[PDB]
């Protein structure tokens, strides 16, 4: 069955919307979502053959609730808020999610304005980020973003819904968090220091030995394997955004997986810590604003 | 598995067609040829990879296959049928073989066209030759955006390419093409509003009216035909605009793949001949086609082996 | 003489920056201003030859007095409020203008850490806008938007100052204001009334001929005849902007010109009207919400501080 | 005085449009010759920075007398038949030429169609030719063509009209010839051969040393040296062209000079030949069907109109 | 189960050819580092997505086998077999591990060889380095299109791949390498004419030279080989120019895939030591082979399963 | 008089080749001379627009005396060995240099294959290295070089001989340096370290304060005021080279400057050091190979043989 473009890759562009749905806009909400991929058609053709617009449409647990009634993704359920000792992972509301993508920032716009127009008056906006590449793939924190995402077989594998639950075999797990980075104490730290929080080095992109990489680095903490062997892989379409103004310089998350316990494992270990290790370093100096957790339907279910 | 040739390749920049009718004595000058074309691509576009994108597509008439072949014969091939409605007219014209040549340039498609003809002089004569161009994006010369809802990926494959139902043809596909002049002078005296209600979708930003506004005789309302499992049955279209200005020629080529002919005779039909709802697509009151033929593309292997 | 990059093309990204100086940050602006351009070789030295990157610097008429003891340019004066009967052309604080423009976004971006890494704790931000390019150079109200401006040698009379203000030559004056527009009233039109409103073909961005277009449609107020019977002219960077969710459909206009009562008698026959027109139409759909005036000195000028 | 862009490069893509002036089509032509540049702008500005679109507007002799009044340019006149023994050089009918260039045909296209949208009625095509690049800047003969084209201040030389015409300064004259290939002959010869009748190596461009470069070359034949020993020199901006099922294997040859003596001097050479040469061996796998001279004015002289 | 390294990936404008022997004791450093070269790949392409096509593909041969592995060996895994024919020799030259690095942009190929080699260093010895360069429209220093008749798609797929004829090492290839200088001053001593007749190509155009005129002894004639059934046997090939102009070094780097290396020592064979018709390959009068060398290239799963 | 390319910014691929002029080679090399002009456009127009394909040629102090007679450029001498207390410039031979630059090496190569087929026999190759652009404009030690090259008029100042030599205005020297670096060394300072040897940010490529700048940092040591106070300034065209399994890690050295002297006030700086700094800390980890110094005539010199 026809997945949603979860498997696509990083792009120069991206626009991320997450909006709650009013009391009395189920319907609205279910007209957009039967023509969103129309509407993703209607922008994204004026643009072949480089304009590689797609947008990912995922809708919350609650949001399920009442927009269909019976079968329900098995994994669905609200994002558990995480308060660790030291730092917390929020969860804010959000009941649609639109990652919308392409090379050109004119495309992302366009279809958001198409979509939000359809929904005026039935839903309030939540969060609104325009993310855009930053050099060579790098972050806020000056670290290349993305290397060891899966590709190919392995991708397909680490994100999309199968056998486990047949009726939403081509779905995937999407859950997204605004980080905000305090990059006048990251920028403290030494070249070392911050390599050593990470885990790669910062310049090349290479990953730290074994014998060098601290437990508490990023690398380390969301390293996992499962009781079977692999490692447990999440696909991420991370994209830097700011204002400079405000001294806001950021990192939206958002991770794509099969199911979430894989990403909820990383974020427990991240943010709740090891035997080894209190929690991951780098959230140091990245608090997160927002935390919400969608489903990412196959493309036939919303074209019903 | 068969190899297809590349009729789910997307559109290009550039395009070359190319009709010509076989002679009398011409057969075997032919069948040589056919047995060579992908390796004349292949000569030509290797030179500009990785950005060239050349292709060539190769198409074969009902007649033509009658006097080349003795053997099997696809299913669904048959001489295009005129379609004499009561103010328009889908004209038949002759086309033994198409050759739908398209790359990123111009200059490939017409380097591997001169190749081809090279071959063919003496055994065939043209009918039609059209230098396809794309213009801003992705329009046609009545100023809309033309191919927003061709089939992609997996949904292509299915409506494009012959299966199990003509096993022997698997992997082939059939192509209809008619060449349309446009009046121009006509259609730019209608408000853009007009316009829209002409085509079914708004100029400008390519997005579909909404059902309780878009007629009944607006040319996506009657190329929207629905099939037995409730879906749509679907196309694809590979239109190139083409023109001259001197002479007042602002032109769509169609050309329209699909796995049975029968799909996009039932178009032609709705909108040449009209519903209880429509009398006929309004699309042609500023349209007129001046050709029409249809194609067998054989599997690439097809071609290869004889 | 070297002029700052005012005469340089449209790009696909800028980052409009505008801050007003706090008291006593008047040194290390100075500091700063006299960095400027190794900042941007710094960052832009990156991504060449496409990278495309150019920053623009100028100063305000209130903050030339705190931060020069000599000459002022003779233009130079605060932004004029004009308040029509119906529409108004707001004055709004902004000391300091930083224009930077690339072929992408990262590249200003980054220019733009750096400088504002410099003025932390110096400087108060007023307004920070984020461009993009929008098809085929459109501005959110679908018009394709800069088709007139000058180029080469009449871009170069229209722009710089020369003679006329003989220390302060290859400089040049802009104008920027914040513009939102109401997209819902807009959309209510047809086609055909949108291109009256304009004075242009939307979908071809051919120009109405002169019998058609109406007297208070924006190209028809816009075009200005100087005493000698010649057009005057400047030269618009304009770029769209926005946030879908907050309904905001923007653009941020800016214009170089080498006197302001150009630029400033474009603004009077747009918001004020004239005998044939009481305001630009256009006017009826966009609402300024900022307007300052700036001087963009020589690029030595700045160096020599 | 402004040229018009006859000193700019090679495009990709180029459509070449000769028409006449109908009985009363004077006014209507007028008045398009006074908008040309506002339509190339109005296209050209959507396809920033990459369109290059630009057009070149030509008037030839009959046409000058039939819509100005007083004076003429010096060297306008109606182009000269040349009826060589054995090749000709035709002279066909021509009032005005647009010479469009872009990097994409749709820009080219566009642009047309508004000119000749205004000019329905008063005007009769004559010849119409779409052009493309071919491959590494190749003719249809399989050369690299355009290659000793001046560049920089020699160009400006070489074709602008100066000082000694200076009514008609920055002007040019064009002189354009559709000439189709016998390519079935051409590939008949080795390529040593072809290189014997151009005068330069086939596939990597480099000139014959004067020790074998033979005289009925066309590089000879075309190298022609001023009474002060000086080479006289034209601007060439060719294109090919073509059908392949008519066997229509084109160069539509297009030569800019500040005088049409220069370009004459050269067609003399080829087509009547020299004391060492009948004729350019060229002509024996090319055939001229079209002949016409142009002078294409200063782009002022078109805009005060 | 079976997933290639990028053998079947596409020629690109930059190519580093590594060639280095094992050193006494390097044993486990390389083992090390072969389970670490995907990582290495991926941390230095992935700052260029998307144009980067930074790919490297690692190859063993057959004495380093032995000696790095317990177990299985890939059946058609063997020492380069030196060809002596009567005039020309090819040479066998040492080479224990192959790293045939491709992407569009040069520097991204030296970023990952300086990571490979910093790793290696102390456990290996070099023996041959080339930087390859694109030349013009797919031209090697010999004037010619070079990779024209390439297998695409399944054919490839089916040339290529190691399959169920050795299922422990499903999805490897085998590469043989051969550096080739060229006397440029007696080839461009030939006429055109004469050069296309070496080849069995059109110089300028690609076009294949009809089997009517093509000589027997031509590079195209004799790299023709059909199998038992009448099926073409085929190979993929790489080849990249190089060169030093001050030197007078104008260089093929032949490299060539395939499922098994007798298909290419086929090829050889008649290269180096001729038929019935033709005593050796025209192209070797004016090409002298340096290096040759033959690796295994295992599935990416084997080499990350160290 | 015309300059050849020497303003031209940094491409993505060069060849320097470097040869000496054997013993009876002068008049084949003077014929080279005169053609290379014609060679460069033979090559280069094939790739219109964007190869960039560019040849300076610079000819050394010992073959002037042996190619040309009369008057010559005032600063030409042999490359000046320093010998520093630890490190030294050798000078090696060298009479001709060719500094080739393109978007893409196969243009770079077609036209050094051209230029050294017509030298076999009359020159032997002394030195030959093909540099590639790595990443963001950087060097093999990780910083982006090139940053405070001159542009625009303080360029051409920078370059050019004007008037106080005047029989070779347009002209330039040209100073090469084959350097390796010991990367091994260099990997083994902390990023802190090598910032306080190069005296920039290595990520950001801004320049460090004055405050923390350290004396025996390159950007110190190669920054020079003149007696009048004006900076003095070289263009550089440094490119990075190497081959991984031999372990060598270079940078291209050449930087263009009106004298000699400027050039060599730097190396002395660099080389022998000053009061408050023994030598360049970069040298410390990159040691010259070669040194050669070649007088590179305006193009009109060239032509005229
Ligand atoms: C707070 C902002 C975040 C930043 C700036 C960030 C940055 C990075 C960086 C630079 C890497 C190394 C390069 C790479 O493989 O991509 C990395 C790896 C990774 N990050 Fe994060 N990350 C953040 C949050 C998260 C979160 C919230 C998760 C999971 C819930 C996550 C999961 C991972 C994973 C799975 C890897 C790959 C680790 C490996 O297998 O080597 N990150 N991240
Ligand atoms: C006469 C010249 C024609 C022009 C200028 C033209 C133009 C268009 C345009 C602008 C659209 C809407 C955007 C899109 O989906 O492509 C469209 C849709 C379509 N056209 Fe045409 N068309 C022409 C002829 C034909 C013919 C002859 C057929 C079939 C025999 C056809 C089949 C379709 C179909 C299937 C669609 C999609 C309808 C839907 O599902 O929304 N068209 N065409
Ligand atoms: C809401 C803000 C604005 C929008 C959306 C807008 C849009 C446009 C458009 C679409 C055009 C026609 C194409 C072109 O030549 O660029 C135009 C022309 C022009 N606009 Fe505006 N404009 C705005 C504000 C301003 C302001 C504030 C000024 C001057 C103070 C101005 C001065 C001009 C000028 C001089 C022209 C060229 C007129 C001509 O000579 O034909 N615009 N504008
Ligand atoms: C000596 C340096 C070599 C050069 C310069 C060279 C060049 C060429 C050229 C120009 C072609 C024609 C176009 C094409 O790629 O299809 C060709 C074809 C070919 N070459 Fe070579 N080649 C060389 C060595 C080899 C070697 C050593 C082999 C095999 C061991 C080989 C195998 C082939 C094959 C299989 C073809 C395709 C023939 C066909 O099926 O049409 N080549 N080569
Ligand atoms: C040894 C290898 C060399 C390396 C790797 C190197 C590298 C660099 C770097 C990274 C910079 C700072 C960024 C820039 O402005 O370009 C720089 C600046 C400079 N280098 Fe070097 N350089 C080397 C040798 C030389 C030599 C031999 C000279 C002069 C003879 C020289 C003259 C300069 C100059 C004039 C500057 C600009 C200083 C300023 O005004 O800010 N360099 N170099």
């Amino acid at each position: 069955p026809e997945p949603q473009m979860v498997l696509s890759p990083l792009t120069s562009a991206a626009i991320f919307l997450v909006v709650t749905i009013d009391s009395g806009g189920e319907d609205t909400v279910r007209d957009l979502l039967s023509d969103v991929a129309s509407l993703e058609r209607a922008v994204g053709f004026r643009a072949q053959p480089d304009g590689r617009l797609s947008c990912v449409t995922g809708i919350g647990s609650e949001a399920w609730d009442r927009l269909f009634s019976g079968a329900r993704p098995a994994g669905l359920h609200p994002f558990r808020e995480l308060d660790g000792p030291v730092h917390r992972a929020v969860a804010t509301p959000g009941d649609l999610l639109f990652h919308i993508r392409a090379s050109r920032l004119d495309l992302c716009f366009a279809l958001a304005t198409e979509i939000m127009g359809r929904l005026r008056g039935a839903v309030t906006p939540q969060d609104e980020v325009h993310g855009f590449k930053y050099f060579d793939e790098r972050d806020m924190l000056g670290f290349v973003d993305g290397t060891e995402n899966p590709t190919g077989a392995a991708a397909r594998r680490a994100v999309l819904v199968g056998a486990e639950d047949p009726a939403f075999a081509g779905g995937s797990y999407a859950v997204v968090q605004k980080y905000l980075h305090d990059i006048d104490a990251w920028e403290g730290l030494s070249v070392e220091a911050q390599e050593r929080v990470i885990g790669r080095r910062k310049m090349t992109d290479v990953e730290l030995s074994d014998d060098v990489k601290p437990a508490d680095s990023h690398v380390a903490l969301t390293s996992v394997t499962g009781p079977d062997g692999s490692d447990l892989e999440i696909l991420r379409d991370n994209m830097p955004f700011g204002s400079v103004g405000r001294e806001e310089f950021g990192t939206y998350f958002i991770g794509y997986a099969r199911t979430p316990e894989v990403t909820e494992t990383m974020l427990e270990r991240m943010f709740l810590g090891t035997a080894s290790a209190p929690h991951d370093r780098i959230l140091d100096f990245s608090t997160a604003v927002t935390g919400s957790l969608f489903f990412t339907p196959a493309a036939d279910f919303l074209e019903d």
